[PDB]
């Protein structure tokens, strides 16, 4: 019959008869974190151990090979990336009846969520720090020829004491292929060209999006002003000289020029 079966690159209060699922039975749904087309991700305590994670589950079956092989794509760009204190750890993955579920740790809200409670731009010293923590994630990324691809205020958790980790790789590519998020996408990707310089430019916008609490152009004129080397002056007014001097070189139109994560973490206004 049906049973989960573990996914990589056995449970006490969970019997295998019973018809309730294994997520079901083996766990404790606290709430609904999120629900889209992806599926459903739930903050859980597990009968299992008692801690707290959360777990990502898929919306319908698998469609077919395809479908699977994209779905569990993520568990693979998840085991490439490693343990990182900037980015979300899994604990594990398995599927049944043709529904992917991945647990990972519990993380605070998104960047996304955190600013809309906040409503208004961040605190510069709140910037900084995720601007690191996320530069932190990307360059444990980009050092090993992964790129992200869909950086964002959503993808991005905060944690305790005021950090962040940077999630969801279901976009993570291997250098040597989805679309994504037009509001953060590097301008040399619209001509393909794919490589780490392009998480650098999405970070740009994610940070210049929170720090002055500005909506990004999905396209039109104003996604191109956004990607001439220039910052629009209404709302990047209130940016400090140095804020301002790091955003410029994460949005250098030419990747060739764009400053990497690695040289970013080694100016003088980033410091630990
Ligand atoms: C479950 C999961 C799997 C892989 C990954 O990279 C991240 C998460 N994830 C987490 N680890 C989340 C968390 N608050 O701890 C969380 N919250 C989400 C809210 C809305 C939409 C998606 C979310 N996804 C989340």
């Amino acid at each position: 019959q049906l049973q989960p079966r573990r996914v990589s690159f056995q449970s006490p209060g969970y019997d295998p008869s019973r018809p309730e699922s294994f997520f079901q039975q083996s766990f404790q749904r606290l709430s609904r974190l999120g629900h889209g087309s992806y599926g459903e991700v739930f903050k859980v305590r597990s009968k299992e151990d008692g801690r707290l994670y959360a777990v990502k589950r898929s919306m319908s079956p698998f469609r077919g090979p395809k479908d699977r092989a994209r779905k569990l794509a993520e568990v693979g760009s998840h085991e490439k990336v490693g343990q990182h204190p900037c980015c979300v750890r899994l604990e594990q993955a398995w599927e049944e009846g043709g529904i992917l579920y991945l647990q990972t740790e519990l993380c605070g809200p998104s960047l996304q969520q955190h600013c809309e409670a906040w409503g208004a731009s961040l605190p510069e010293a709140q910037v900084w720090g995720y601007l690191r923590d996320t530069l932190l994630a990307l360059a444990h990324l980009h050092s090993q020829g992964l790129v992200h691809l869909d950086v964002k205020p959503a993808n991005i958790f905060l944690g305790p004491r005021g950090r962040c980790k940077l999630g969801d790789f279901g976009l993570l590519v291997e250098l040597g292929v989805q679309e994504g998020d037009p509001r953060y996408m590097a301008p040399e990707l619209l001509q393909g060209s794919y490589g780490t310089a392009a998480d650098v430019f999405s970070l740009g916008l994610t940070i210049l999006e929170v720090a002055c609490n500005m909506e990004l152009p999905h396209g039109g004129e104003g996604w191109q002003q956004l990607r001439q080397g220039y910052l629009p002056p209404e709302f990047t007014a209130g940016l400090s000289s140095e804020l301002r001097s790091v955003l410029v070189m994460m949005l250098e139109p030419d990747p060739k020029l764009r400053a990497t994560a690695e040289a970013l973490l080694a100016l003088p206004v980033l410091r630990q």
